[PDB]
């Protein structure tokens, strides 16, 4: 009955079942978990594999031979339980230092400290076997017009990942580089505010074959987008690297609900596209446990996560295998979306009067488009009405 | 006293100064405006130019000889009052064929058709001599999750703007595409919802050199982004080939306000960005007079969009002219985000022990940003109080 | 399998099957219905009954006696389908004479007439059985600050429900009156927004026993809120007397899809709500069948709103009737949120050191709330998989 | 030169310049502040007062000796700096205890422990001199639907309320209580989120002179809502016993930016409408100078709170004095919106053939209200342009 096992690929950031619950109003309402007793409780819970900012596996500030000791307890806890770490990222948010960002940070020797700090972390996560390099630039941004002038911003920024790119090549090292846009919090605006802005950036990168995108399903729907829509120009481009799974109830606060909840429909659509799409990357829970819960709760939530994702994987693919279904696709015309519109070149298109001279625009536009019965269908199927 | 001049490059759609009022609840307001009429009252405040779409021009459906008629009496008007016609668009929405979209509509007949009656159009443009055509996809989405697969339709929206560009280019035309995004309205969702989504679209095209924006205010405000910030990442990429100007109340319908209406201090920030960058491109205005009004309102309006442009231009000026405002950006270090983060390179990065071993980052972290009197200088400045 | 008959009191306003598809930027796609051919069609699907206002009934500007055979027509098609009328309203908004609104005009005349049309209709829909008479003042309001003093406008507004008040007072009418809140669209914004501010204004009233809300799932949601807790404040101060039923995908112009579709979970704690707490009027659908529809199209969308109530309907009452579910509601102290927190009185509160000054709050603190694990059992139930 | 004085009134709480700058993703960038310097800091910039939460000016936890000296030490800055304190506020919402809320949580327990630790301190509110006591109910309301029966969690409120106004009226204390009303953040969604619902929910208390609204500016645009429109509507029902002023940029979390920022048309029709109504209140600034500053641009954010409201109480004197705007206000019919539509009663307006049988319809419609006239000359009175 919808039970998980590592096959999934499910993945957790360390920093999802260890958050203390301290938001903007309150403190925190459980104590903080030793990222060693994290990785077995996930393991018991059918997870792949676990994630991790530098700073939550190493306290700010250790010195190289603590840093060994909170290394070798981690490793001790992968080999002993089968988990993976395939995604890893920096902390340039949290220390006040990053208060005006890390790589657009005005002071430069701030961005050359923020540089730094990666490298070091890029290193440790090589080391640790993981594939993809999480970049979320949370303090990026601004609050008001003057204090950023974005162009310069914009050549920080790509500057940033540029030397990051070389630093990997030189290297000779396998991972590749995810940007996971936001569009705004903690900042009142965030650089490159969506997967569309961050696909854009990375085709001015000098490499940019190294550089993809990590969508957050919340963000997008911070701005009010359609997650499901997004994901597919990701994937048509070619750079769905990595992605962050879980819910947001609309247009406020980074709410970072459990997967499943927030907009169940548009869940189910992300689901059926990326199984379908054949996405084999981590699937990846960035969530939040509320901070109504105790330990008994946390773990409820992230079971929850993963219950969620291979319920509506059930659901999708009865969907896509219902020859019901399969009729009503071609009654609204998808097989005709998927041909060419103009293989015969452009002189043909030019020189076929059925397509201008001699169209019947009224019958075309007499067509209903069956639309409605088709997401009817879907919603049967969704509430196994069907 | 903030009095327009053609050098301005001030231009209107006839489609804004010439809307009726019909919303979704309500009949028109006003009866038609004549084009000929829309361009002399027009020249007369001060406008220098006029852009259309190919039905607002000459009425769907019409004869060959009609249409030339059409265009004469047009034309005259223009040679009448020196307005000069520097963009053009297509309607691709609202005659009922296009109910599911133009370029990426399910029926291939109705995207063959689109095309076609796109091409007839870029031909008049450059016979009235257009630098720009635009592309505003509002049909192309979908109000539920099977009714489009995303990444088909892409691959439509690609087909059609490369045959468009194979078009121009094989006809030896100087002129080139603008795509103005929209998130929503009409359509649930619209494909290309941003201005990143439509850059990071545009890389992938045959000849991306002929592609670039059209962003209107009103529109990236409707996902409640920061319209100053998405066109610094327009003029970042080289993108920026047209602009569309007017006001938008936040997350809403499409209001389409005088410009200047709406967000006052976004539409400062976004007069301060173009005016620095010296973009040489119209001062479009895309808006509607509410249908409150008469026609005397209309014209009232018109100027009011036009004057705001003025207002704005001066106080940002005086603004960036401000010896008081330039110390406070050194002081803020605007200088500093300008310079190189590492013009040294990554080896002399690494091995700079003032970028991490002895960088003292309690007291990086102490220094304020002092953006607070910096944007309050701005404020002053805005409202005149300085 | 979900048939919905007339029990379940399913009714539909003219005006939404009858939707030609004319949106702000296209043209209709669907010809006009015969207000008989809708009654005959929504009777075979098991509707209880229909809603109109005047204008979609007797077309605006009909000579009396045009008016009598319309009625009479339209008597006959509910005769021959046993069809109800419970609820009837005023088109006080597509007449370009409504343009700044009717109750709140700044021209006296047309408040005047706007209260007129709206009395004669009332006489007909007592007539014609209406148990309620909607209100919902779509053009009261304003784009700009200075045209609407809002104060002066409230004295508008309460003067005219006062007079309709009286008026059905001194005819001797068994009719309520329930006004139906939206915050924007077609004006900037419109006079009481959302289900608060109108539960709000009816305590101003004279007689506001007479009044009471007709709140819209959609409209709530275009401001972000949530409708189930709008409805609950509503049926807490005895005042949900009618309710529009639909959907919405977040904050963006009024969508009005088919019950179910938008916010599918907050469809389910709405029909939870609604279905608990004894609800007996009407169940009302305020939609639109999409404008890619033909006619089949139309009346599978009507079709699917009963549908999606009746699966609700199901898949709650399951998620109440469950012993496991009835054990995490104790789990979670809903049964304490019903008892009294001082029956006991102030000056026993007072004098009850358990309640401060021995009271352990560290322990109190630590007490999860279980909150997750119970909304995995709603999940669990919505999606069949319980 | 738009300096403030203290017969201005305006007023501060000491966590908006003490905030720390810790928000969800970091830690804080400032020290805390002593409230003894920060009363005697607003002072010497013309403030007239300042307010507070109880955890704010005594620890929480501290003995009934330490309670004393933290009063003393305040009551003798007060003396010193001749600074008010107009108005106090209880902590319902920091403590983890307070997790599911105060006056609504789900524990009966901690329901009474919100009540004693409220009683405390409107006892000491009282002795300070405060008129007005608010509450702020953040942790009152829900993430998932079945966790809170909003029902009896309105009958618990209302509990509460009425039990604290039994206490204010036994004991002969002349404070009045203002809600204030939030629409999430910290909580999913948060009771009583919009002035509308708080206004209804009062005319349902046992004594409700006792109570009104406290708006703050961001708090109805996290809604999308109008604020002025809102205020209007509290002022017409005699609520406003108290204000927050601050800025916010659209729907998103709550910036609590400087008064000024964010809307700023709004800004100026607030000021406009609190100076027209006469409200007597304290202004008070209830925000968050952004952690990217240091103590001097604290201090430099505060002064731009009230140097905007000068400025804006200037340009809304200057546009209402204006005998050009004088013409353009009765040039749309203001005048007559503040007139009664039949003060010759019900019978004579059915009798009134000029209101619906010899009515002209189309004359009427034809009149252009001229609203964008004025609201460029309001425009232009804003930017000084006048
Ligand atoms: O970069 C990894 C993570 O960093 C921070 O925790 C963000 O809040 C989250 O969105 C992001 O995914
Ligand atoms: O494409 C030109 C114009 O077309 C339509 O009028 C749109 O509503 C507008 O946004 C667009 O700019
Ligand atoms: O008043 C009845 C109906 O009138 C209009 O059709 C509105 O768009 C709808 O929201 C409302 O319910
Ligand atoms: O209740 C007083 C204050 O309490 C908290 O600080 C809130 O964040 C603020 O909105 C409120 O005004
Ligand atoms: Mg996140
Ligand atoms: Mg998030
Ligand atoms: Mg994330
Ligand atoms: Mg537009
Ligand atoms: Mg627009
Ligand atoms: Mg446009
Ligand atoms: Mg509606
Ligand atoms: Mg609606
Ligand atoms: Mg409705
Ligand atoms: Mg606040
Ligand atoms: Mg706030
Ligand atoms: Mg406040």
């Amino acid at each position: 009955n919808y039970q998980p096992t590592p096959e999934d690929r499910f993945t957790f950031g360390l920093w999802t079942v260890g958050w203390q619950g301290r938001d903007p109003f309150g403190d925190a309402t459980r104590r903080a978990l030793d990222p060693v007793e994290s990785v077995r409780r996930l393991a018991e819970l059918g997870a792949h594999g676990v994630t991790f900012h530098d700073d939550d596996l190493i306290p700010f500030g250790s010195s190289d031979s603590e840093r060994e000791e909170h290394v070798k307890r981690f490793r001790q806890a992968l080999d002993d339980t089968g988990m993976k770490v395939p995604m890893a990222t920096t902390n340039l948010f949290t220390h006040p230092v990053f208060k005006d960002g890390g790589f657009t940070a005005n002071d430069r020797d701030v961005r050359r400290y923020a540089l730094r700090k990666t490298i070091r972390n890029i290193d440790l996560a090589v080391e640790l076997g993981a594939e993809t390099y999480v970049a979320w630039g949370g303090r990026e941004g601004a609050e008001s017009g003057g204090a950023k002038d974005v162009r310069d911003a914009l050549d920080r920024m790509k500057e940033a990942f540029d030397l990051l790119g070389e630093y990997v090549t030189s290297q000779g090292y396998d991972i590749r580089f995810a940007i996971e846009p936001k569009p705004n919090e903690p900042r009142g605006d965030i650089l490159l505010p969506t997967v569309g802005h961050a696909l854009a950036f990375i085709e001015r990168l000098e490499r940019p074959e190294l550089y993809g995108v990590n969508p957050e399903v919340g963000h997008e729907q911070m701005a009010g987008l359609n997650f499901p829509h997004g994901i597919a120009q990701a994937l048509w481009a070619g750079k769905l690297f990595h992605i962050d799974l879980n819910g947001q109830n609309g247009i406020k606060y980074d709410q970072d609900l459990r997967f499943g909840a927030g907009d169940l429909r548009a869940a189910f659509w992300l689901v059926d596209l990326l199984e379908s799409a054949g996405y084999s990357g981590p699937r990846h829970f960035d969530f939040k446990p509320p901070r109504t819960e105790d330990f008994d709760g946390v773990w409820a939530s992230a079971a929850g996560c993963m219950r969620n994702y291979l319920i509506l994987k059930e659901r999708a693919a009865a969907f896509r295998a219902d020859p019901e279904v399969q009729e009503a696709l071609r009654a609204s015309r998808l097989d005709e979306l998927a041909r060419p519109t103009a293989a015969d070149g452009l002189q043909a298109l030019l020189d076929d009067r059925s397509a201008f001279e001699e169209f019947d625009v009224d019958a075309a536009a007499a067509r209903g488009m069956a639309f409605e019965r088709l997401d009817q269908l879907a919603m049967d199927h969704l509430l196994g009405a069907r």
